[PDB]
């Protein structure tokens, strides 16, 4: 039960932009999307030097995690359900002066979407912190199991989808060139190659259970995370001399401002 | 209910020094002193880029928010009710690679005893990350509500005690010839100055009512916060137009190598 790389990683990325921003507000509403574990939420909300007295909005897709946070991240700094990707609820079109997006490891379908949604949530004078992925083995992993002659077949109605800045040359640029698009006046996009280790493979194996994009049933799940961790061998994700597996994966830190 | 301050400093210094210790270690194990909430526990663990696969250690004197995080911070990973004031338990002696000290905002009465405790626990080419308070208004709060003439008589036979680093000059070189005494043979100690503001009365008045050293009846209680409150106003610490709080304190980051 580690989903520690993305704690670690929202942890550093957030401290090291902390000075980097002016809350210059009085009031003060910011949003966290892709919340899951409050862990992070909470963690935000104590390294903000800001008042906020009340509306700490932040949403996810899953909503028995959100719930099990509502329980956890308590009172007076709100919860909610939500999608990004998803039509936005006009209620809180530029409603928040800070909104935080660190990267969720589900592979996402449409970023202008999600990019121009974090636009139209931001107030004006307002931060925008979001991190997301640029490579990450994980998803190039489970690719590749879609593409093997066992799982070809029966995974082909699946949706692969795309990105126009993954796995591309310059992500960096590509994503700047978006996002001034959108509208955003300042844009600073930079590139992070990150390393994290799994010293055992049982914790490797619960990562990619609770990554998995496939639908498998209760009967075949095993026999489909028993082939990932195959493939992963074969890539190299996994030393099959240490049962270790280390991934190295790049991070893209975005800080702009509407 | 906010210990944020603690949290805040405890993950800035934490994330700003990360970089400047090498693990170099197969197995790894790691004790925290004075845990409280895992909070701080739970991010250090996943921020910490080491192997550590058992005996992540971690103590504190109240026993209550110990087992409220022996319920919480989960198993594989050893929780304990220890003081570092108290002698030495021989069977941890030297069995800690990698030490954590985060400030307790409480006034410790014996330091060079917790510091040769500190030597004691970390084995050899073992590193320690402590931090502790130079200057804190909210010791000077409660010291001088010990010496107002209501007050006075009645907590006369509390003992104040003395640190001999707290609120003298240069406290980081006392406590750098201190640390090498007891032993250490590479130190690193840092002054940081730090505000922590408070926008509302109640939150500071949830700080002091967390924080008191006095063991005023259920009866009393009350009564003490209000008149710690009121000396708060005249120190300057409340500011009595906003109905706000802004404390002003000194941070000391030792850095060490046995």
């Amino acid at each position: 039960n580690s989903s520690s790389m993305q704690r670690r990683d929202a942890l550093n990325s957030l401290t090291e932009y902390l000075p980097k921003f002016k809350w210059k507000e009085s009031k003060e509403k910011i949003l966290d999307i892709g919340c899951a574990d409050g862990s992070v939420t909470n963690i935000i909300s104590s390294c903000c030097p800001t008042d906020f007295e009340l509306f700490e909005a932040c949403d996810v897709n899953v909503k028995s995690v959100k719930y099990a946070t509502e329980h956890y991240g308590t009172s007076k700094m709100r919860f909610r359900v939500m999608d990004i990707e998803s039509d936005l609820p006009k209620e809180m079109k530029g409603k928040f002066d800070h909104v935080f997006s660190f990267y969720t490891l589900h592979w996402i379908e449409n970023q202008e979407k999600a990019f121009q949604n974090i636009y139209d949530l931001t107030a004006d004078d307002g931060e925008c912190f979001l991190t997301l992925l640029a490579q990450m083995p994980v998803f190039n992993l489970f690719d590749a199991l879609k593409h093997t002659e066992k799982w070809r077949h029966w995974l082909r109605y699946i949706k692969n989808f795309i990105s126009p800045y993954y796995e591309t040359s310059d992500p960096d640029v590509v994503i700047e060139l978006l996002l001034k698009r959108v509208g955003f006046r300042y844009v600073d996009v930079r590139c992070r190659q990150k390393k994290f280790e799994f010293y055992d493979l049982k914790s490797f194996r619960n990562l990619l259970e609770a990554v998995s994009p496939f639908k498998v049933g209760q009967e075949l799940q095993e026999e489909l995370i028993d082939d990932v961790m195959e493939v992963a061998k074969e890539m190299r994700i996994i030393d099959t001399q240490n049962s270790t597996a280390k991934l190295i994966y790049n991070l893209v830190v975005i800080h702009c401002r509407k």
